[PDB]
């Protein structure tokens, strides 16, 4: 079990599986990913990735370096592809989940689904979450979620945009969304999403930042005497 | 062009239209300009009330680097700038209520940015409408080209209120800013452009931005199905 | 002092406490919370400083003192320890400010906060830096343009309250559950890691000294504060 792809009008659904239930974002679902973003990007007709979980879990982050580089690389992909990523949340979003969610041009989640940093628990910091967490939400409501570690609802997540829309089927709001969408040229989703890369005050030296301190962070006695037990 | 009224501490400009888009056009972004000359050399004007008429405020350029100089003067004036809106606000017309200090809106107003369906971005726009709504609403807005109500737009700041009546709510906010020396409002607004990220060099890279879009092959074909 | 202490399971509360019922932040209460946290961070039991005002006030923000108070609120941002701002009442001016930068703030429906320094020819230049990060840009402009106060609910919408609650003290009760689990170097590193996640620096205190110090010396403010003090 791992990272199912369906081809639908329009849209590559990539689903996340996995074994255990928790679609931890290994190095395999994070090439998986890259090569349906890569299957995406060679279709003409494909207008949307459409990224989500299963089982009531959308996705909970890295399991436990070149998890990190390559989620960082994977997220800025995100933010330049020519074509609409869209997180479909039905259920638990956790660490790197919530920015694998946050990363994506827009979140769509149904009412049960919850989004978490559970980080500091294991003496860690979500470094790589943070900067497109913070675009997304603003300083405040990613701080207040990495300091508390309690899970946010859909409903709650929505009122600082975690969310864009809480809806009961994110499939049909999908289908909806390719009503507009299918009018716009790819060449122009490339030049919007790569003039609004300059309209936020984050660089290429913000990832490198973030891989630092997270490299560091796991190797720290707190980190390493939580993540042990 | 502009039509306007000078009323109690308040200049107000409201654009009109023949074809009711009330499009910013060199004429239309000259007469605001010297409107703004008109409310800062009055010692008694608190506002320049900006508003559009028959269900439209401002639907975007019919220029751009007018547009960004008059956005500029709407953050430094030492005046409060308010966008009265009661309908449709589209493209440009989103970035001139953003510019304002306030933007007081009715329920039925809508704001959208349709650029994305004629090749484009909205590169003049987009500086000020980050500012005031944070980078998410903004890009949804962008990426979908479809319109926000109000409600909707109050929720992330780009509608400060939805009101009833946006004149009425400009006599109500008149009871505190007459209270204010304008050196105060001038102050007040300088600093807060060294609050955010954006400088003046980020109004250059939005012209350059924009002027190399216009001229790109997705924008020059469907620019030219639209006017023909 | 101005600011009573007590000592709570996991907790150091800091009360305002003041005859004219106005909690300002004088030199001596400014230095008596910067004493607070020293010893918040001496006890490896305490986890939270909560931050309080009473009879209807939180603060009023200030009575130099500046660079105290931009000097406090950076430290709340850095401390090892949850700073919880708990409101039941009245934040004005610098009173924002110093609930703004704290780690939560945590409201009672009959709070309002108001920033009404252009009503005395200022701007409330300490408090912003702080206040923006928290609200964003519009919601900290039309508040300084309007000088109107907003309700805890109305605050809550933009994140200026992290939660408005019957009981303030209950809600950090109920925070403590979670905070009690977390390493204190943790925190640390989580909040030094933010500092790092937002475009703000050392610089934009010295920048909002400088700039207040100015506008308090300008004719304007001269002229209104001498006004309002006489």
């Amino acid at each position: 079990r791992g990272v199912r792809l369906t081809a639908e009008p329009h849209v590559l659904r990539a689903t996340l599986t996995s074994p255990d239930g928790l679609n931890s974002l290994s190095g395999a679902a994070l090439d998986a990913l890259g090569a349906a973003l890569d299957r995406a990007e060679a279709d003409p007709e494909c207008r949307v990735l459409l990224l989500e979980g299963s089982g009531g879990t959308f996705c909970t982050g890295l399991d436990f370096g070149r998890g990190g580089a390559e989620f960082l690389a994977l997220m800025r992909r995100f933010g330049e592809t020519p074509l609409a990523v869209v997180a479909c949340v039905d259920g638990r979003a956790a660490g790197g989940g919530v920015g694998l969610a946050a990363a994506a041009d827009l979140v769509i989640a149904t009412e049960r689904s919850e989004f978490s940093l559970p980080e500091a628990l294991w003496g860690l910091v979500p470094c790589c979450v943070l900067p497109v967490l913070v675009r997304r939400t603003g300083f405040q409501p990613a701080y207040a979620m990495a300091l508390s570690t309690q899970p946010v609802s859909a409903r709650r997540a929505a009122d600082f945009r975690l969310v864009d829309e809480v809806v009961p089927d994110p499939d049909a709001a999908v289908r909806r969304l390719l009503v507009r969408l299918t009018r716009l040229d790819p060449a122009t989703i490339g030049e919007l999403k790569q003039y609004f890369r300059a309209m936020w005050f984050t660089t290429e030296d913000t990832d490198a930042f973030a891989l630092r301190e997270f490299t560091r962070l796991i190797d720290s006695p707190v980190a390493r005497r939580r993540i042990t037990d």
